[PDB]
């Protein structure tokens, strides 16, 4: 499953449709990004510029120009072809195959941007700017109004009106085509995949980094190359630090390893937590606090539906935790007075949901305290936690305890789809995987 | 192996060595990338920073102060300790530990450095700064010493001579230590393991991307996360592309593929290249190319020594090249008079060796034309190729055809050691390795 | 005449009619300016927080608060006031003064601009901006938007529109009412005594720079201290440099002077040219030359009205110096092929007018090759010329004569009024002016 | 008297005999400054820049290149001759004229800066730059310094080291030349008679900006265009404020009136301040503090010599106020115990002399507490004062009087010239002047 041409052009056409007349909207390209001297980090295309164009080079600018309310056309700033930078670094699009490969109407060479910009942005009233995402992208847009407003001698006017086009196109991006649903069901598949390999290869003595290396090489293999987020595989004390990334301890015979891991899979995000014991076993005291992570997850997914909200979720989820900790003396006192004073956060000090897809926290109004009514076609994630800190003030055999169990969902008009249900949450069906996969 | 508190320490003074006495040296650490929107690209600390500190945190800033002939000091910037931070992120060293951890004198919080840098520098004659490495760095310096030349009614005086200390420090890197030749050595045969892998594993239908997936779990399992360049996989005419990383193409029976990947271990690179047919058989046109090419490197082998130069050595390979190619029918002419008009450049068009160490390109001074005279210590690659462009005026067997084989080598007092010979390239031994893997 | 508190209100509430509902618009100080080291020029206010405040005070800024269609209200950041800097520097409004000062409802400390910008932006729809105009006013609202944009835990908004204000601005400028219309009349005579002085005080022998001194003193008695744009005495082949102001040689008995000066009252400028004999009397060839610039300048104020522009004036212009040019031989052939092929410009190579207010070259929209229609209230000069460089191929008794004579008028319902008629034009005025003051 | 091309030419090889060999020295002209929209401020070239050159045109960049020992040239980057430019605003030197108008080796059009300074750093070992002075040059700079880092592969090595001029430079301009010297008398006794001028102008009713208009016309008449600082016309209470330039109150019968201004004369400033009362006879008040000042200056004539420092004197004046008020009842309780507390800062908030020369406030290094030793050839400042605040507690009549006498001197082989003694300040001289120009 992919984004086709077809589809970037609807996007494109979308925005135009809610852009005013005598306008132009300007998207701009990621810059290259360096990692150590001359080497550079493998190339991540800007969320907002992919949207529109599925293309994956640097240096490139699209632009959207609706001249009025029947008539528009777009024109694409890109790379030029040149034999030697293609001989060394590789192939680009260049300006003969752009449009037919594209579907836009136009394209010119990047170096000619300062030249032509200010051209099409001649007698225009609007221009939408993401203003601020991009020093060198600000610098070109600057020049060309620059250029414009000192230019009535050669009879150049500077659109009066600029608009971020931030907030419209992230609300396009909230809500997800059909086309969208599908890479992102895969990406869920890729990822669950991932974390059940990661599940049967799990030994103790193994580092925590081994199992990083196993999840990336599912990922690969189903051609998800980079993954969505640096993975965390947080082992013992280190599952207790949210985002943990040195992965660089020997996983012990006793604890538990929380994996947060996910694949970019088309530009999208899956976005998967699983926690499990190293030696295939829960100890009771781990059991304990696993149960209460999953009935917070188990009530969450039934819940979820149109008409809900993240907020209302939160407050059942919080109830459960509040309710369970009580009950193995962590928390001591009222149910409903604890609830009141917000008594689990030492415990649960994160969102239960965030957004999913082009980005894995991804764009879109969550009104206050997450309060938005949720719709068919939004994506988000569902990832209750409990962190018990090695030195809390709490029964002993809970102390250094992490767990998290997140899945991906869409809302549908019925409830929600769980793009992540095919890798195992359930503590005994975690345990029978393990005990199989140890068996070889 | 890696390298110790004890090394870094020792580099520290050998530093504080070859400074004015009344000077400070400030090193930087990298700053922090983002990938995607909040998402961050996986922390890689800046070189020159690592050399002096194997610390691989940001916001850090190693200030080695020379008051005298006889007395300097260290001072660390690093982030504080913050229970929250750390709970989020990860954990910090803070300023506590530091000057055990590290081996230097004092530490202090990084969000203390613009109240506390202009004083350190108060008084000195002279500042150590690799400007326009770093903006952020940058700013800094110049808002130390502007405090500092602005302040004469407080008594205060700036340094009035700065100076880079990149090409003493470069210098430096360029001459390996024995541990750091030990480091290198391992990054060798984790590299080669990974081709080796690579080798065992292509079949015809596998995607590029799939061997990159194979060579970076095989980096991994031996705790070498990152790779240290991205890995290039360039099956048919993509091999004729040097930097090709896109690795997006189906592998063809018939065709060779290029790899070109390297391990980063304890901050080191590996740089390894095979080249290899997909099918496990070299054609006749494959193998004519290629005897070429390994001729070339063997040859390059033999000759590598202290007291001769990569110039001088690449003279041999450029005639090796130059009478196989007449020999082909590649070029016609007199080998002499071709080899004076730089025939060989349309199918051999990069250098033959670069320095290796801390980054792949690693720093040093090459001389006019890579003239340099070669010591033992320095690190470099060995990395003939021949490229015959699909279109190339040429018998038409060869067009197409992209071949490199890479190796990284010492020099000693006695030539050179090979720390990447453990991956075969003789082609029968190629041929041997994988008829051996497709037998299962 | 000056402009009041009540009119500067007026201005403020004229804009914020034409703002959105849901918006606020930031007007900025200019920045000190430095001379050199240590010490600054006199202080130049920003023509447009001039137009707003009447407040000559740099490090403040106007916010006005459009809440909706009836509800509005003002906040000044201004300096704070502070004893010792005021024992130093000056006094300042400081904050408890200003409302009633000034006449608005708030004032801030500019110090805390910072910390209170973002939250009078929280929530609206629109931000009025002058974008570009100084760098530090736009770092100021960036930072702004910035905190704004990523502020939504906080429950924070950010306008996405920003609509620069300066059309709307420059087009209210381009309309004086009748009280700047008397500032300016003011300003038309102290300027015009400046000028009789000059010509009264001119002696052969006497530097250039001598007149400006005369000029200046003669601003500053009548409380203008500074003049609004740098003073031009170009004597002899200097007045044949458009923007001569190096004034720095000797007038010779025999040359023109050519004087361009006006003084800056109340923040208006005035603009007056008279060029006159060093000696008193016009040779033979400087009348001829004289008298055709004169003629353009009288038919020009003859015709200068509503109704018509300064695009149809000056073809009337050129065909009267076309024709003169003919007839002393300067120029050749048919006069109205001559004005097809513009070959007036070697000699009249500038605009005939431009409008004037708070800039000498004040702000407005002029329409394609100034061809806007005239209306009552427009201020603008008149200022033919006619340049014959010391090389130019003519008649050797008319090289290196340089003439310019500018009047500044008011567009009225019945046509113009000259505001800087009170210095005298005609050359026999000019010489029995001149033939006075030389007897003593 | 001014300074010639020779002297520029032996400022410039005095400071390259201070240069490495392998070096250069960049030194650049100072940036046009806006006053308001296209109008900019009458030039000033930086004075460091002027110092080397006596050049007074923006866009150009003197390098002194010292390749050895004995061999060293200069190169001017400045702007190119251009009709256009040249008509409109004004003549400007060019490259052919330039080699012996400034006496320069070399000159090049400043358009082409940034493709030949990188060629004439290329292999320097140091680089003299006044770093942080102007961003424009900082750019042209770095710029250089980042191709020559980058360019190896070019042949092409940056300078490691740079180093500020600005030290250096600075001490060689607070030792004056008798040339100097005589140009600093020329414009000592220019400010003196514009002192005197206003003495004899001022009478009650008269506003402030009417004496700055007498003393600016008498500057220019001399051929001092500019005063090298902004005009202190400081009546009543305006003269306790320090650097009072409003000058916009009306001058009231039995207020003193404290005027503080000079003169730019070929680069150099000059810096009086008289006190005087507007109606021209002292109260017994203003007369009892102004003995106190004026005692102060006398003595400090008498003692400025080599040898001895701005600190030591500045103690003798100490006393002498502190003397003077307790005297008047204006503090209270033993001279010595109220030296020791300073107790005389809240009248005398300043210090006593400053440096001068290019710049009012000159360049060059005090001492802490300003105790550097004095020699022959420094040019200082002597400016007692004594200012009384409106609400100071204190007998009532002195309550709003400030009172300053500022004379320049030049330290001498036997003790100090007063370059500006022509103008009056025993009081009964500043009466009988007064009285003499009152009678007309
Ligand atoms: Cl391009
Ligand atoms: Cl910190
Ligand atoms: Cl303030
Ligand atoms: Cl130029
Ligand atoms: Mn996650
Ligand atoms: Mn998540
Ligand atoms: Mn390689
Ligand atoms: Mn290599
Ligand atoms: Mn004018
Ligand atoms: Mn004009
Ligand atoms: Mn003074
Ligand atoms: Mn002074």
């Amino acid at each position: 499953s992919e984004i086709s041409r077809q589809e970037f052009q609807r996007r494109r056409q979308a925005l135009v449709e809610q852009m005013q007349p005598g306008s132009a909207a300007l998207i701009f390209a990621a810059p290259e990004v360096t990692r150590s001297a001359d080497s550079e980090y493998p190339y991540r295309q800007n969320s907002d510029f992919w949207y529109f164009t599925g293309f994956n080079e640097p240096e490139a600018v699209l632009v959207l120009i609706k001249s009025d309310d029947t008539h528009n056309h777009s024109v694409l700033f890109n790379r030029v072809r040149d034999l030697t930078a293609e001989i060394w670094f590789g192939r680009r699009l260049g300006q003969d195959a752009a449009p037919e490969k594209l579907g836009v109407d136009r394209a010119l060479a990047f170096s000619e941007i300062n030249q032509q910009l200010y051209q099409l942005l001649n007698g225009l009233d609007v221009v939408y700017h993401a203003q601020g995402e991009y020093a060198y992208a600000d610098v070109i847009v600057n020049s060309a109004l620059e250029k414009l407003r000192k230019g009535s001698r050669q009879n150049l006017t500077a659109p009066a009106t600029m608009i971020d086009w931030r907030p419209v196109v992230h609300e396009m991006r909230l809500f997800k085509s059909p086309e969208e649903i599908a890479v992102l069901r895969r990406a869920g598949e890729i990822t669950a995949m991932a974390h059940t390999r990661a599940m049967e290869k799990c030994r103790p003595g193994m580092f925590e980094y081994h199992l990083e290396g196993e999840i990336h090489h599912e990922f690969n293999r189903h051609g998800a190359r980079y993954p969505s987020y640096n993975t965390i595989v947080g082992s013992g004390e280190n599952g207790c630090i949210l985002h943990y990334t040195e992965n660089e301890c020997e996983m012990r015979d006793g604890d538990l390893v929380l994996i947060d891991a996910g694949c970019e899979y088309k530009g999208y995000a899956g976005d998967i937590t699983r926690t499990f014991p190293v030696n295939g076993k829960f100890t009771q005291a781990q059991r304990e606090i696993y149960d209460i992570v999953l009935e917070s997850l188990e009530t969450s997914l039934r819940l979820y539906r149109p008409g809900t909200s993240i907020l209302e979720v939160t407050g059942e989820v919080v109830r459960i935790m509040v309710s369970g900790l009580v009950k193995l003396g962590i928390l001591k006192g009222d149910v409903d007075e604890l609830i009141a004073q917000n008594a689990h956060r030492p415990f649960f000090m994160h969102g239960l949901s965030h957004w999913l897809g082009l980005d894995v926290h991804d764009v879109g109004v969550y009104g206050q305290d997450r309060s938005r009514i949720l719709e068919p076609g939004m994506v988000l994630t569902v990832e209750p936690g409990l962190y018990i800190a090695p030195d809390a003030e709490v029964p002993e055999q809970y102390r250094g305890i992490g767990i998290r169990i997140e899945d991906d969902i869409v809302i549908t008009e019925t409830g929600n789809e769980n793009l992540t249900a095919s890798v195992v949450k359930k503590p005994e069906e975690i345990e029978a995987l393990m005990v199989a996969a140890r068996k070889q």
